[PDB]
């Protein structure tokens, strides 16, 4: 059973595949892939796109979402092993995946980590619960990693510069400022993306204590040995932006400081200078910028830069829609 | 771009138009005006008819409604500009118009006033918001004034009297008791509907200090000189029922004490027999009541009234449905 | 008008004709019975196997679902007559069930018992207030009994045993532990069902004080006498799943003690031995396991017997979206 957890699970071959036929499909996009089939999609977490575009291309290919909130609308869910149900959770995700695929041709899945403690929260256990009782295809809707996003920036960035080629551009994947610590999932995505695609990546952020998980440090390295790209950590924001082609702005907390934010607040505000703003676009090769939104104008970004015709943001953001439909529909077959 | 914001920006040909469209819908329900199209129905506050007719009219027409709840699945907006986003909203409307405006074909909007400042919620902010960011048309779902209500309303009369013109009638909008403050939005948009379609109104409220704002005031009157009909503000039932044709009732909290409701609650509490009740629909000309619902019976209305086979509110709460597909359908065009 | 609020109340010609109609829908899951029609899923409490089947139930028949929560998206309704509509609830359900059916074409409703007064939750207000002012079918998503459940664990059954011939067979529905008093609706239905179908029932559960409302053992009593089945009290377990056919557990509060659960805690505590385990199982003829969901594994039933091949429960939930469009499509008529 293929599901799409993660483009690093995938071909090279695939992931192109998908790209191409999100773009046929943002060409035209009423079709019958999912003709009377339908999606489960299971938020345990907020969401305003995700839910949106997912409902609408599910309708735009024949087929129907149904849209779930576990605790909100829907039961908790326990994922533990052999545990003895008699705390909060009501049922256990084994009953709870093949129920659903019992109706369900797809089951997408958002679940953010509790932030209580890393060790736990990269395990990805919401995922891959899901993934194993599961008997119809799982498609990560954002958890630790937001594989969805990837595709959808990358299709923008291939249509920005008008071509699937993306070797030779400098990527920055800059960290942003924002008065809490967030989920690093869309950074890790884009660091895994970006090398994937085999373009010269710099990770800039203010000190080593925001370096990204080192399980993403390595998917980086053995994407850009096997693109021919490259991949550095830089501190130092002038140098990072000189020359670049395309900055990827995202927030988070320090994963060493998981589960004690308390002393890290004091160490985010001190650098909440690293905002990008016209002055530091201004050091980049013409280069256009991005955000995965929500963002959080004058902070994260200025609303010069959020304006300018090099944002690319609302584009990366309609993406979703085409890229979203093109994995459903890979995924599907009956 | 055409939006749907209120009656009073349409010409009366344009609402003539609606009516009837909506008329026509009511006799043949399915059709393919919104095929493969979508509409978000973007709602700040609870709804029970509207979100049930918008979508099922979305439905009807082949196409779907996606809802959203910012603050409670979507996340909460700011409007405000060049304020730097380091509060409780995540995202500014510029962003979210934008990106909605690349997912779907329409916009519904349902946004209440915070009630802690008229100055501030008369400004319609939300909305207008909306309207300006979003590149697809709009519609008022209920923020200020209730336009998709008026239509309801007033082809339930049209439909009453078997005629469209209204013209001559005497239309009585009374305030009703209710244990809080409300939105005067529903009030606004009877005042000028009625007026808008020539009736001879009539103001009946306790104290001046009920008044409408001005600027409704002063849309009915522009609209009683080009109608024909008449405006009146009364504070005595007796004088006001009497030999009228049409009884709308809604209660709404005074104006000059917004923000202040403490002062205001004993003062509404001594005219809580304003109540809509056989005594006073009797001094009518066999006149028809109706409220826009929802009703608390035994306080806004008696029972007896609510099931006289003369109150339309049935009729009207169904016509929502007609009304908003007549809207929709004149919206697109794609 | 024909509502299902009951299989109690269909004639068995009638069940047998829904539940052929549910196998049939089962091989052939899109029609057009609901072509361009709409069911109300109105909840006044949590659902994920509920909410998620009516809604793929309708969308495979050509219709649309329209989910409701009161006091959650849609108003908290009144039922009561009379009263002076002054507190919490914000219109009465006459007006509600009267509007949706200018809507609809269907409405469902769930609503558990408030747990304060068995005398009145046992009364099923909000059920039978539906179905008194509504102009459309009404349809029990669970109140105070279980229907769809019943169909849904019926069908499973015959299919299990190959035969829609159930007689015969030694049904034991037991109590079982959970560390909180639930509702008796599933175990009263299962009562009901498995008697009408003509089953050798035996209630097992710890004292006196948890046998079930008289109404449902009058109802299984009734059904004996004419289905040629058997109806038995047990309190002890060894005696009761010895050579038993199909074994359905659920736990519930005692009625005894509704308003005043302080007391049965310490109550149900002693019997958490009441659980579904292999030694249980054993003492059964190969018999079949089954539970409603959601269900807490190791309190309820344990991970052994909840994955033995013996447990039909994946079936019986999937069956709930077959028995449902059997429902719908035998209610609408237009
Ligand atoms: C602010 C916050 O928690 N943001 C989330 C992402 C929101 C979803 N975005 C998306 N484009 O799907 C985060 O990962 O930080
Ligand atoms: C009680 C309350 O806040 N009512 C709202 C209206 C509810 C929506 N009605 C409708 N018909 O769309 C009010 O404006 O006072
Ligand atoms: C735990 C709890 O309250 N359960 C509910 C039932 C949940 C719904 N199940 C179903 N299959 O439709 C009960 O009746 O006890």
């Amino acid at each position: 059973l293929k599901h799409f957890l993660n483009t690093q699970d995938w071909s090279r071959a695939e992931l192109d595949a998908l790209l191409t036929q999100a773009a046929l499909f943002k060409r035209n996009k009423l079709g019958s892939e999912l003709k009377g089939k339908s999606i489960a999609l299971v938020f345990f977490n907020p969401s305003m796109r995700t839910r949106t575009s997912f409902e609408l291309g599910a309708f735009q290919l024949g087929g129907h979402a149904v849209v779930l909130q576990p605790g909100k609308d829907a039961w908790p869910i326990e994922f533990n092993l052999g545990t003895v149900m008699d705390g909060d959770t009501e049922e256990h995700i084994a009953e709870v995946a093949r129920v659903l695929g019992r109706y369900v041709d797809l089951i997408g899945v958002r679940a953010f980590p509790k932030f209580v403690d890393w060790s736990k929260d990269r395990e990805d256990q919401v995922l891959k619960s899901f993934a194993k009782y599961s008997p119809v295809p799982v498609i990560n809707m954002e958890t630790i990693t937001h594989p969805c996003q990837e595709l959808a920036h990358a299709l923008a960035l291939q249509e920005h510069f008008g071509t699937p080629d993306l070797r030779g551009k400098k990527y920055v994947l800059t960290w942003t400022y924002h008065p809490k610590p967030l989920n690093t999932a869309v950074a890790n995505s884009a660091l895994t993306i970006a090398t994937r695609m085999g373009m010269d990546v710099t990770l800039l952020c203010p000190t080593p204590d925001y370096i990204l998980d080192e399980r993403y440090m390595d998917w980086a390295a053995q994407n850009v040995a096997e693109s021919g790209g490259s991949l550095q950590v830089s501190h130092d924001i002038d140098s990072a932006y000189a020359g670049a082609d395309v900055v990827y702005a995202k927030s988070w907390g320090a994963l060493p400081f998981f589960g004690n934010w308390e002393p890290e607040k004091p160490i985010r505000d001190q650098y909440q200078h690293f905002i990008v703003d016209e002055r530091k676009m201004a050091l980049t090769n013409n280069g256009v910028f991005s955000h995965c939104l929500p963002l959080r104008r004058n902070v994260k970004a200025t609303d010069a830069v959020m304006d300018s015709p090099n944002c690319i943001a609302i584009d990366e953001a309609e993406n979703r829609l085409h890229v979203q439909k093109a994995i459903m529909a890979a995924l599907v077959g009956q």
